């Protein structure tokens, strides 16, 4: 019944890039195919004088046969027509991280407690997506309050996404 494609999905209206800038903490996230960031991940945004915005993260990656290493990365945001919806290019400081250009959507925020962001790397030809990552976030690291706990979890489930997230840890890893 629910409407899982990605052309359907409503993102934050009127989005605010300097109301949005600061630490979020990364509390959960659905994983896309193939590497991705791990844990203890927290992100800085920011918003320049031209209002373009970008953002460094850092988080554990594991490299495979299980080497652990502490990625920097860095992102910044082409806007679109849409002002929730971003191209965001990334990078890590160090050339070996993974590079490339992804979909940002902020699908909901309230700004000062709590972040729903999207990406769908790569389409279904029926409109779903065959790759998706999201992250929630929290200003808070000790994790959202019990109202805003609830308005995330309505839009995990209109994302379709609802049942596919895992708990990030912050443990001082970096
Ligand atoms: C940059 C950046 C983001 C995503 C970065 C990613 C996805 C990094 C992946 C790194 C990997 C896989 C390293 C292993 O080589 C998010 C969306 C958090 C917003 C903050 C800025
Ligand atoms: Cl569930």
């Amino acid at each position: 019944e629910r409407d899982c494609r990605v052309s359907s999905f409503r993102v934050k209206e009127n989005f605010d890039k300097a109301r949005f800038s600061g630490t979020w903490y990364a509390m959960a996230k659905k994983d896309p195919e193939g590497l991705f960031l791990q844990d203890n991940i927290v992100a800085e945004f920011s918003v320049d004088e031209t209002g373009q915005m970008s953002a460094t993260a850092k988080g554990r990656v594991r490299l495979l046969n299980n080497w652990d290493v502490c990625a920097d990365m860095v992102g910044t945001f082409t806007d679109t027509e849409d002002p929730a919806k971003f191209k965001m290019k990334y990078w890590g400081v160090a050339s070996f991280l993974q590079k490339g250009n992804d979909d940002h959507w902020i699908v909901d925020t309230d700004y000062d407690t709590y972040a729903v962001q999207y990406s769908c790397r790569l389409l279904n030809l029926d409109g779903t997506c065959a790759d998706s990552y999201s992250f929630v976030f929290s200003r808070d690291p000790n994790g959202l309050p019990p109202e805003a706990q609830k308005i995330v979890r309505q839009r995990q489930e209109e994302l379709c996404l609802a049942r596919q997230y895992r708990l990030i840890v912050h443990n001082g890893y970096c």
